[PDB]
């Protein structure tokens, strides 16, 4: 009998609807009760006949399951994407998940739950978010899909989309009034992920939309994160916005000419000093940001970090010098846990 269960299983996961038919017919309704709900173990994953379907998006199997079987759509399991188990995942995040917005539809249909939360609290909203699905998360947020819950670290649809980069996904749940200042578990903004990935046009969506200036759990204000992550076109965009009058922004763009000397990405040395230089000039422009030089490293040999516009300018060629300051400039003013998935 359960060896029935699954051929019924293999029917709904190769989408073979005729075949399905045909084992389900001419059942009783304690049997086909059983066969629907026998969850069968895939290896680690575990699935019912309506959740597997869905998930592979054989969306003729899912219409007779849930038109002529009365298959319930609470039906959770634990499904595998990309790699990794999902636990809680009911047919509908399953779909939305897998960006199949024929399948999501025929769920809704059905009364499914919109608002479902995995384990991590991830409702298919999120799921949708992170695949990108403009189609499916526009539907899912018509159809009552709460923009509001986040997963289990407080990361939000905006965010993941944010990080993700789906740029048309972030102006939507933007126009549907998403809160572009939610904070995670970490104390990150939306903008925080969107200018650590350099998305320029995310971060002048989330400006648009009135995203405030926020520092995080770290201390970083979004403006430092795109500095430390070089990301200077990002630096450039937010510092041509409403910003703490010159402290911030010098210590941005020193940050950000340091990070042009401190990684194999940029390693670009005429940008460090065109950035640190600037930031120099930036600082004597008054009558004065004077630096709070620290005490030599006794890596970097003395070198201690320049503080004279004359004492930078000798160091605009002797490139080891510079890279000796970036190290310096970044180690003075230094020295996003759970979002980057569809839990």
């Amino acid at each position: 009998m359960e060896g029935l269960a699954g051929y019924v299983y293999k029917a709904a996961s190769e989408g073979k609807v005729l075949t399905l038919a045909a084992l389900l017919l001419n059942r009783s309704e304690s049997d086909i009760r059983y066969l629907l709900g026998y969850v069968s173990q895939q290896g680690g994953q575990r699935s019912t006949p309506l959740i597997i379907a869905a998930r592979n998006g054989h969306a003729k199997v899912v219409r007779l399951l849930l038109e002529h079987y009365r298959v319930q759509t609470q039906q959770t399991g634990t499904v595998r994407f990309d790699g990794y188990v999902i636990d809680g995942a009911t047919a509908l995040w399953c779909a939305a998940g897998a960006g199949h917005f024929e399948v999501v539809k025929l769920l809704v249909s059905h009364g499914a739950n919109v608002n479902h939360t995995t384990v991590t609290n991830s409702t298919p909203l999120r799921a949708a978010c992170f695949d990108g699905r403009l189609d499916i998360v526009k539907y899912l947020v018509e159809n009552n899909a709460n923009i509001s819950i986040a997963n289990k670290y407080d990361n939000t649809c905006l965010m993941i989309a944010a990080y993700k980069g789906h740029t048309d996904v972030v102006r939507y749940l933007l126009e549907q009034r998403a809160d572009p200042n939610a904070k995670a578990h970490c104390g990150a903004t939306a903008l925080h992920f969107a200018a650590e990935a350099g998305h320029i046009d995310i971060v002048k969506e989330l400006i648009k939309w009135r995203a405030a200036i926020v520092v995080n759990g770290h201390g970083m204000t979004p403006l430092k994160v795109a500095a430390e992550s070089c990301k200077a076109d990002v630096v450039e965009l937010l510092l041509s916005h409403a910003d703490c009058d010159r402290r911030s922004r010098i210590e941005a763009l020193e940050l950000l000419g340091a990070s042009f000397a401190n990684d194999r990405e940029n390693y670009d040395i005429i940008k460090t000093y065109h950035y640190l230089y600037l930031a120099m000039l930036e600082r004597f422009q008054d009558g004065i940001l004077e630096k709070e030089v620290l005490p030599p490293i006794h890596a970097y040999g003395n070198r201690t970090e320049c503080r004279n516009p004359q004492e930078l300018e000798s160091i605009r060629q002797d490139r080891d010098a510079l890279h000796m300051e970036g190290l310096i400039v970044r180690e003075r003013i230094l020295g996003y846990r759970g979002a980057v998935y569809a839990d």
